[PDB]
């Protein structure tokens, strides 16, 4: 459990890594994966997709499920659903869409959420269609999560503006 190999160390408790978060759920076989959710829990592409696919729709069906019960997330909120093969948990977080003109400041709201577990896989959050600079969201991640965050980056390019960002 908690595999992680080959991270690159950025501060005291967050890692980076040039990798698939599903192929690093898969060897890891972290305690928690975090998906970049929306308030529906519908996962239809990004990284969100990706974790569903995975799980060959177990996600969706769980989370269609949670969400016709239960009511959408906020903006910045959280739930902890199954992490299906891939971990035992899915912490579900919904960072802010800045595209959609939702307030840039939630995304410390929902890096917040992190500091509820131990160890997790994630992927930045409010990055692809949410619109937020990958750059500043890994500066909130660093400034808001306290426990300790294996952060996958699939783009190279984006990877190395990221590190270079950081230790440059
Ligand atoms: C699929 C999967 C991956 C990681 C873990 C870790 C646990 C545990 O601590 O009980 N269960 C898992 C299931």
């Amino acid at each position: 459990v908690n595999s992680f190999s080959g991270y690159l160390k950025l501060t005291d408790n967050v890692y980076i890594k040039n990798a698939d978060i599903v192929e690093e759920a898969k060897k890891v076989k972290p305690t928690v994966v975090v998906n970049a959710a929306n308030v529906y829990l519908k996962h239809g592409g990004g990284v969100a997709g990706a974790l569903n696919k995975a799980t060959n729709n177990a996600m969706q069906v769980e989370s269609d499920d949670y969400i016709a019960t239960n009511g959408p997330l906020k903006v910045g909120g959280s739930c902890v659903l199954s992490g299906h093969n891939l971990a035992k948990h899915c912490l579900h977080v919904v960072g802010p869409n800045v595209n959609k003109g939702e307030d840039i400041q939630l995304l410390k709201s929902a890096y917040e959420n992190f500091n509820q577990h131990e160890v997790l896989l994630a992927p930045l959050l409010s990055a692809g269609i949410f619109g937020a600079d990958p750059i500043h969201s890994l500066r909130v991640c660093v400034d808001t999560v306290r426990t300790n965050v294996y952060l996958a980056v699939f783009d190279k390019n984006l990877y190395d503006k990221l590190v270079s960002s950081f230790l440059e």
